[PDB]
């Protein structure tokens, strides 16, 4: 049957289409049910997820290949962002494969690389019936709600299934419950596959002069701020196994959910929100932003620590994040100029990933881009405008605020006399939050913004907080961006493998392990204080946030490879993994002036 | 400045438009799916300000002065209810900024009254931001319309308006602090009495007073001939005071009811009390979330009299008697009424059309009714509203005309895909078809069948089909919610103590036993405080769970027991009607009584 042909339904009346493409017949491939993404039309995963959502209102995180599903340990309940537990069971197990359970196949034979995922509709005395997409492309029998039957075998309490193929491996089934009995543990990876490795290029004088094309305005923009220099030794680059990246993608999609699951919890209790030191006048605004703009986050960066010790996360820059051009364009150019290998730059598709985000965002036709007057932010801004243009939107880059002004009534318009109602800022939300605390001793009934002024002096706050102006990133991003959320994440996912015990007061265990003091609203590594268990200040950086609240996070020093400390950074575009990049530095603390270290994933 | 001209903004960037009409749906002001008011009255700005700045809103009200009588506020993002206090102009409680300032109708603010927002409080005056008082631009960047003179004498704060014939009721603050505040006003039971009357038997109803060549009117006749009740020359009346009361009571209980629904769907232990097949629960939740604002109409059962105003149930699901108060009674009054009074359910047809316009319903709506000449006009009365709303309709009587195609897609007796459906059928009926059956992995509906034999669930629970009323409505329409409303709003003036067991209290006051998912007064058991069964009705729900509601027998005016019913159209009062009965139990076979409101 043709691609998209309704072949029939599964229990509850869930459609099953023919995913049969054909070299004889890009965003339209996204399957959505309202604002919730189901998958890719019409893979096995898309159906599996849509089945669970339409029938149980739950969904499993984003996954590259279907076989990967078997490694997940939880599902998300949509209507409340609540996380439920998911258990795994091997083929041939005491825990019986009940109807509604997930059945996963491992890449192999009939499912060479992708693997497979299906749903069990009904169990029997010696056979189970299942529903699945992308494996059968012919219209099912009228009324039959299952695509294939599988010979089950019950022996002394052990349920085993035999597929209808002779070259496929049925991993097992998955059930949503707290009863861990008979289940398999959460797969931890071999630390050795997580270590960072350094390497060098054959110095054929590849980066001796103008290797960065200055014809390209974007690259020339980069130079204007950094010249023809990415990092000290441009002939040296690090690498990570494909196994390691997979891990990163995994830990990125998972921590994203966790972060939102906690963001949603904080906005549901004034006792927690009260900890982020955010102007009480904005609380209602935060909650509204969280509710109506739940899926509007464009991108964010996650700081990690990776090596033999395992993978841990330092912070999640969900509000403002740079380094997009670096791992995005410069490195591509770097590789294109000097890397003659088989590896690949993990951020070689960030621009495209962004355009996709913007297309599916509800941003308006014309988007004013707000940046500071730092020539250092010119390329970051132009890098995004490019993505925006690729998405089709129209833009105009605003440098500073001198161009803004109000009409007679009080409407926010730009220099050319146009109305500003949708902006993408490079400005941190915290900066706007400060223009509020300046006049904190006044009793204002609402956020103190100007809708008019003699000198026509517009302020950052007089824009981002102007009700009818749509902003990216959404206001709620400030919550998962504030480090005050770490203690809560630990409180919610205690002892999680990617987490570090964090608290507002140097508790007891932090003491015996050492810890890092970090301002909740900081960044660029400012005012960071590392204290080991021997109560010795391993390092201390200055900064302006020296007067904010702090949080204490169990120490977990960055690894040192080839004379530098290497931190790993993954990107999140629209909630899913978007790429990776390294940030090396002489000190344990990555600061603003750290360098970008070329990275190549090898197989 | 002409209509809808931006004059300026209030603190927080809340626009203020010129509501100069001198220069029909287009007038509704929204912010997303949430209603803000009528463009561009005072109430509109006041509400939009509270929603934009604090994420809260206040219930629908006829006039602005009516705000002062409210005692709650709804926080959108969580459908949670917040307490609101009212203070008189001259109260020790200073009028802080962000508070509502209500003007009682009078002088400059004749019949409407008025409401504004206190932006900044000084020491000798205050500044406010209103909307329907001016109509000219505001000074460049001025975030306030007027400054009012505040006088402070011995702990008390007073305010003088700029007009000499206006009356300032006071301000309102959302606080738990109840000091200095005004207790919620109550109405003298004497105005709540239901009076009886009679028309001049000039012989106006002795023959064919029903047009009959009006598909609707005729439809009605095919089921009941030319009769509405026993004596067409007798009617009842209620004061405008009582109607406004009935309206206030409706709007409030509606919110109260959804607050309980939102709660029920957030706690498994609670939802478990309704006996709704677990398999559906996820659907229920999903429905509440996505269909929150898609309810079209519901009906409330009230006991009104000197004693006060109590509500028995809220038929949020399968309504009824719409045509009655809606049309027939209009043909009644038109035909035989002379007085100045009016029918409280006249513009019901328009209220529904309005609700339908703003519903997200698909373009072609299939109307599903059972095969009873009785439900015909109810279905055809609704169809007319849809048509006035611009939607296309096709009435399906029974499930025979339906069928599937090769793939398994639902279609009507003309091969058209059925995707939008307004049902008269009760959701509980569908639920039963699920109880009839295996450890099914989902709602057991059919997508194919040898005889092409479709069932009710095979339609209502089919994903791509958009049903009205949405699934979540079965919660507020299930009597199990009563015990919860009591737990949430203890001794609320409109609620009656209800429990799933005859607690001590009920025993002393007497009670009514009623099946949680029943209707039409089926299996109703009324026991007195003497412990004597006052009345009993048999029924088809005898076996399901019950709840006990403290007895509170309907009044008896002119030989019959009069019960009052209010309609809800889009979560707001849509009209009123009566239902008399020889007995204390209103049933499916009870008559409708012409109701007239007089001032
Ligand atoms: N001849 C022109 C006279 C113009 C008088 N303008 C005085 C304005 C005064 N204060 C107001 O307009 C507020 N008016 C109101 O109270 C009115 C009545 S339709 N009600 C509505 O806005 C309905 C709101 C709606 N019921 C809701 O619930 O939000
Ligand atoms: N718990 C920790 N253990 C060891 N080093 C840490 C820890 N937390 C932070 N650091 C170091 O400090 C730097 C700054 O902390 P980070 O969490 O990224 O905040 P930001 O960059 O926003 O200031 C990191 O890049 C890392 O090198
Ligand atoms: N607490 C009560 N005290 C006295 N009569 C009651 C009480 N509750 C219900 N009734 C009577 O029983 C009838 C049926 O109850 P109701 O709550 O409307 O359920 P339904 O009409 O759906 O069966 C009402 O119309 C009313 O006359
Ligand atoms: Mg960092
Ligand atoms: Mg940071
Ligand atoms: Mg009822
Ligand atoms: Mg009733």
């Amino acid at each position: 049957a043709p691609f998209g042909t309704l072949l029939g339904y599964a229990p509850g009346g869930v459609a099953i289409y023919s995913s049969d493409y054909s070299s004889l017949d890009d965003a339209v491939f996204r399957s959505y049910i309202d604002d919730e993404y189901m998958g890719h039309k019409w893979q096995a995963v898309e159906f599996a997820r849509r089945f669970l959502f339409l029938n149980y209102g739950v969904v499993f995180t984003d996954v590259g290949m279907a076989w990967e599903i078997f490694s997940l340990r939880f599902l998300r309940e949509v209507v409340n962002d609540n996380i439920l537990p998911l258990q795994a069971f091997p083929n041939g197990s005491p825990r019986a494969p009940v109807a509604g359970a997930l059945l996963i196949w491992d890449k192999g034979g009939e499912f060479k690389d992708t693997g497979h995922v299906a749903i069990i509709t009904q169990l029997h005395g010696n056979k189970v019936r299942i529903a699945e997409q992308n494996v059968i492309h012919s219209p099912l029998p009228q009324g039959q709600q299952w695509t294939r039957e599988l010979e089950m075998v019950v022996e002394n309490g052990c349920y085993t299934l035999k597929d209808t193929f002779d070259d496929t491996t049925i991993l097992g089934w998955m059930i949503q419950t707290e009863d861990t009995e008979y289940s398999l543990p959460q797969p931890e990876i071999a630390g050795e596959l997580l270590k960072i490795s350094g390497a060098r290029l054959e110095n054929k004088g590849q980066f001796d002069g103008k290797w960065l094309d200055e014809k390209d305005p974007l690259q020339n923009a980069y130079v204007q701020a950094n010249g023809q220099v990415i990092n000290q030794d441009p002939y040296h680059y690090y690498t990570i196994t494909e196994s390691a990246e997979q891990e990163l993608i995994k830990a990125t999609n998972e921590l994203h959910l966790m972060y939102l699951h906690a963001t949603d919890k904080v906005l549901k209790d004034d006792n927690l929100l009260a900890l982020f030191d955010i102007p009480k006048i904005l609380w209602p605004r935060l909650r509204l932003s969280w509710q109506r703009r739940r899926h509007h986050m464009i991108t964010g960066r996650m700081d990690f620590c990776m090596d033999e010790r395992g993978l841990k996360v330092y912070e999640y820059n969900a509000d403002s994040a740079s380094c997009h051009t670096e791992a995005g364009l410069i490195l591509e150019r770097w590789a294109e100029q000097g890397y003659k290998g088989n590896g690949f730059n993990p951020a070689e598709g960030l621009i495209n990933e962004l355009a996709g985000a913007w297309k599916h965002s509800r941003a308006r036709p014309f988007v004013h881009i707000m940046q500071d007057k730092d020539i250092e932010e010119n390329y970051h801004a132009q890098f995004m405008e490019q993505a925006l243009h690729q998405a089709g939107f129209e833009t105009r880059i605003l440098r500073g605020l001198d161009e803004l002004g109000w009409d007679a009534a009080g409407q926010l318009i730009d220099g050319e006399g146009r109305l500003v109602n949708c902006v993408w800022k490079t400005w941190a939300w915290e900066t706007a939050f400060d223009q509020i605390r300046e006049v904190s001793d006044r009793e204002f009934a609402a956020v103190p913004i100007r809708t008019g002024h003699p000198q026509n002096e517009v302020r950052l706050i007089d824009v981002l907080l102007r009700p009818e102006v749509l902003v990216f990133e959404p206001l709620w991003t400030v919550i998962p961006g504030n480090k005050a959320i770490l203690p809560i994440l630990w409180s919610l996912f205690p002892h999680h493998r990617y987490l570090l015990d964090t608290d507002f007061t140097v508790n007891d265990e932090l003491v015996k392990t050492g810890y890092a003091v970090k301002p909740i609203a900081g960044r660029c590594g400012s005012n960071i204080d590392l204290v080991s268990h021997h109560e010795e200040v391993l390092d201390k950086t200055s900064g302006k946030f020296a007067e904010q609240k702090n949080i204490y996070q169990q120490l977990w020093c960055l690894p040192k490879v080839d004379g530098k400390y290497i931190q790993v950074c993954t990107f999140t575009v629209g909630g899913n993994y978007g790429g990776t990049c390294l940030r090396g530095d002489e000190s344990l603390v990555i600061k603003k002036e750290s360098d970008i270290e070329p990275l190549i994933v090898v197989k």
